[PDB]
């Protein structure tokens, strides 16, 4: 399809998905001496309703927690946005070892994993599908995860993994507010960018927290224990799913702080 292996992975994605060398590609390195101040940035506000949580799914390259997105029970507003965005999903990226799992980097530093909390512009568009290709259609919070102490907010998430071990398995995942995973400071950087895997649409406004959150070495072990194959086939552990950083191509990263 496309994947993270040497034959189908990120360096190879341009053959099928030419926008991979576009001008608004995500995974970037944020250089802090080159970010620009902005006084127009509002604080980021999140208000999610735990009753929107729906399901956890093993999609083969990764795993996702989907939320009901039929109404505005769970929205992101403020920051750079005038439209309120509707939460639809969160998931993680991680690497083969502790040294490099994050997608975004800050002054060259690689963290051990990265949380993404994804939203779509429901003031302009009527569905995620319509929003997903539009320049202003997606909003995504990225949070860097620094290996150290066990993070207890991950518990419900990590305990659900044993029920979705192989590709395609899914299960109810209910009554959960993913604003509990966020850092306590909500200082951020913003830039215009992309989905970090195929289709790779340039549709995302990224919100990168300044503050990392923790994760233990054993908690990263549980993510890597997930299986990319379908039940019954030989076990093939999901060892990594992070893309290399991409050239800014003249874009400005703005800091809120
Ligand atoms: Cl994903
Ligand atoms: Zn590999
Ligand atoms: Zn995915
Ligand atoms: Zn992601």
């Amino acid at each position: 399809d496309w994947g993270y292996d040497d034959k189908n992975g990120p360096e190879q994605w341009s053959k099928l998905y030419p926008i991979a060398n576009g001008n608004n590609q995500s995974p970037v390195d944020i250089k802090t001496s080159e970010t620009k101040h902005d006084t127009s940035l509002k604080p980021i506000s999140v208000s999610y309703n735990p009753a929107t949580a729906k399901e956890i799914i093993n999609v083969g390259h990764s795993f996702r927690v989907n939320f009901e997105d039929n109404d505005n029970r769970s929205v992101l507003k403020g920051g750079p946005f005038s439209d309120s965005y509707r939460l639809f999903q969160f998931h993680f990226h991680w690497g083969s070892t502790n040294e490099h799992g994050s997608e975004h980097t800050v002054d060259g530093v690689k963290y051990s994993a990265e949380l993404h909390v994804a939203h779509w512009n429901s003031a302009k568009y009527s569905s995620l599908a319509e929003a997903a290709s539009k320049a202003d259609g997606l909003a995504v919070i990225g949070v860097l995860m620094k290996v150290g102490e066990a993070n207890p907010k991950l518990q419900k998430v990590l305990d659900a993994l044993q029920a979705i071990k192989t590709k395609g398995k899914r299960a109810p995942f209910t009554n959960f507010d993913p604003s509990t995973l966020l850092p306590s400071s909500l200082d951020f950087w913003t830039y215009p960018g992309s989905l970090t895997h195929p289709p790779l649409y340039e549709s995302v406004t990224w919100i990168i927290c300044k503050e990392s959150i923790s994760v233990s070495s054993e908690q990263l072990a549980q993510f890597r224990s997930l299986l990319s194959n379908v039940e019954g086939d030989n076990a093939v552990p999901m060892q990594h799913n992070n893309r290399p950083t991409q050239p800014l191509k003249g874009r400005t990263v703005r800091a809120s702080f």
